[PDB]
């Protein structure tokens, strides 16, 4: 069923399966080695495929994933696309493997201890890997700490394109309903009007700052997703973490704007925090 | 923003949530107690809720799941709908306790052992269930092994009836494109033809009898779901489980008839089992 | 493909085609003669079908038109369901001729004359047919003058139940996105929230009492539906037409309330109706 | 809403609406008049927009038009983008005018008379502008007669990118559920397996060759669409027209072969039918 990219083909003998990294959204990822890189050895990577369940969405968003990491190619913030086998068998997503884990499950695990100079060159590095993605004129769509792996010497890298878009003709507007996107991260034009833009993601990188702010804390604490929507109309925002300086927290504000294009933009998050790092 | 219900409604006082019985598709459950049966005592429960990154869709699956439960009604063969919370706060699902987990994991587990006696009273459990169903003109659509569960005494229950709907006037004729059902369990029609009917039900009754008779088994073992859509097309068809008279094969063998009409109906499969049961 | 129903079923030689009365959204309709009724004589009738172009959402709207219509039932203030042709051959939907055409054109016509006194009427009954449609549980979500027709000596009929649905059991709520609604008819909660109430509709007959009173005139005159989302939410609304008394155009503010609780009910609308007719 | 495009945007007042061409799917086009081309003098134009009772679809789809038109480029054989009118007011699509009107209704028209070697070239044209679309990495969904524009001296051009798609980086495999796009021109992939790429498209050119060698006839005449689902399943194909040449029959037979890789590309399409030209 499956076209073929001869340019990312890879031999299923070449790879071997191993242990499960963890089930989710439409399938489960597992780590596995692989051989051929141009040293022609075996790495460790990571290898994304459907479970026995799988529907046609699923499979259906696995596959886009694949062809959006095509488009977005090579950045040291996002995981890469290393290889993929369509032809003869079963889908496999061959990526880079992230050691460390998701950002939540690893800032809420050392609450050694980590300092506060971390948590802005955290910052920092996925507001690059947002600008890249942005200039690509890629929409990600769900953009989260779960969303986001840590490799081993803590390299940040936003991970799961099976919502993201290819915006560079076609932006959809008052198409995309967004009924699957996580409504804590949502921007208020993406619940309501139809439409998604780079201004919608900006929204969502601010959730990611609080959520890395406060090590891993839950959105909207004591607040179900439920009376979200009306909170939201009424000029509902979450306030300052006790752990956040007074100009990271008008970031975070500044990227909760109800309009649109009085949020700043990735290449002006990059500069501000790039400045903030320095005087750190 | 979720409407109100009088006789559904429970106090959220009189809950007590505990142990997580398990993660899964849009939410979790976990094991809560309930004061309120006409005892007025604390029974043990199972109460369905969001998680935090809950989107619109796992929202409207959850409500809608509360409201097939109700226009169901009661029966011992399928989850029974206890109670709701939905006023004021967190959405609330109180559904029957279910101590022995998924039809799935329990028959993989013994592999005390277990007898064909127990098959054969367990595939005719389901059947009944699935007759109720049918003659409350409602489509479960999502038929499967890790959808039933099993109580203490072992009484099997179909569950999970967040994609079920309603037929009672509206069939959805050529509107239900399916494509959020697992394709190991879709019939042809449903995957192709955009519809889906009680008929679409049997054949995956089919697959869930070759679940029990291969004790936990995985459908079309060795076939990814890929490559699946042109097999069905080709005729294919699963063999026999070496643990499966010739007459049950047949019964399967019937569910999966390309022509949906020339499929048994819930009430044939439930007059047919229950002589196959006296004879064992 | 088409199901059978017996109850409902007319054979195809007993039905003469003839003139087109207007081509349209999902097919066309044409004046045919059908003989059998029970006299069993030749009268003139109305039936719905494809051209040439149809898309499955084409045939699978007019499939739910016909099964909504079943459920429905009959009544003066909607057009009945007479038969249907869907054995061997071109799906027809068989319902009752009206002869004046849409109430849009209609009233548009004369500006002999007409009178306040038959525009108040005028209202009442479609007031009255939107209340036996919530009776049965039905919303119709596309109620607007252009499809209500009016037969001979005068009798306001509602139409086009395309769009309609069964909300006996379930409601939608979080999964009507409401895309295919005309957006000048649409309640804000339609527009925005994912939902879809008998609620709605009041606003939609508000709009709909506002065509009446201005005799087919065009809601937000001179407002493009392009800006009308933004301008819905700062709580703009249409002004009074220059032949509406202030009692009429206050049901109209009421309709259109922004909280859908605060609005009459459809029982509310027929009552005090009643009394104004009275007194004119 | 819209957003800007200064390269694109038309001034309001130097356009000047007329006659309606005629209306249809999601709005109307009529003929206007506008003054800049580089001349800077009035030429007359067709201005697309919507109607009063517009859907949120309809906008949709209206202006991903516009945003395709403009990835598509500049072509003889389709209708070209002049201009648009997007901000502070109602959204006019600006594209050229076609005098004679659609294929379809023209070729009836002609049946002075036509030739043979008309048909030829007209079809020859057509092929010509598909090539160029492919290329462009757009997938129509839509090609008819109805959606072939004829200008003064008789120039074919592709119209109506309402439904066409962007397939450079993204191929939406097993997500385009194609319930909107016209079934007797449908690709039995696109109906049955949630998939649409140019060989889909090059099917859909067969039925518009059958479309006009039978001037402007309609296809599987005497066939309903309803039972179309099952025919195309049984290998049922149209028969030759009686006014065309074997060799022409062939090249419409070859784009109906069920696998999707047998049938011939645009490229090849265009090859052929220029030695066929050449030898009329």
């Amino acid at each position: 069923e499956l076209p073929e990219d001869p340019k990312w083909e890879f031999p299923r003998d070449k790879l071997t399966l191993g242990k499960p990294l963890g089930e989710g959204c439409f399938g489960q990822v597992v780590m596995a080695e692989a051989v051929g890189i141009k040293p022609k050895e075996a790495v460790t990577v990571a290898v994304k495929m459907l479970k026995d369940d799988a529907t046609e969405k699923d499979l259906s968003d696995l596959v886009s994933e694949m062809e959006m990491m095509k488009m977005i190619g090579k950045h040291k913030n996002i995981i890469n696309l290393l290889g993929a086998c369509t032809q003869d068998g079963p889908l496999y997503v061959i990526v880079e493997y992230a050691s460390k884990g998701n950002l939540r499950e690893y800032l809420r695990a050392r609450r050694e201890q980590m300092t506060f100079k971390d948590l802005v060159s955290c910052t920092y590095q996925l507001a690059r890997g947002m600008e890249y993605l942005a200039s690509q004129k890629c929409i990600h769509r769900d953009l989260a700490a779960r969303n986001v792996l840590v490799t081993e010497n803590n390299v940040m890298k936003i991970a799961d394109f099976g919502l993201a878009r290819d915006i560079n003709n076609i932006d959809y507007y008052k198409k995309t309903t967004n009924g699957r996107l996580p409504v804590k991260w949502m921007a208020p034009e993406a619940l309501f009007d139809r439409v998604y833009t780079h201004q919608s993601d900006v929204w969502s990188f601010g959730v990611l700052m609080w959520e890395i702010f406060t090590l891993g804390g839950s959105p909207y604490p004591g607040i179900p997703v439920e009376e979200l929507f009306k909170l939201l109309k009424e000029g509902h925002r979450m306030d300052k973490p006790a752990n956040c300086t007074n100009e990271l927290y008008m970031m975070m504000r500044d990227c909760w704007h109800a309009v649109p294009s009085q949020r700043p933009t990735f290449k002006q998050l990059v500069e501000d925090l790039d400045r903030i790092l320095t005087l750190t």
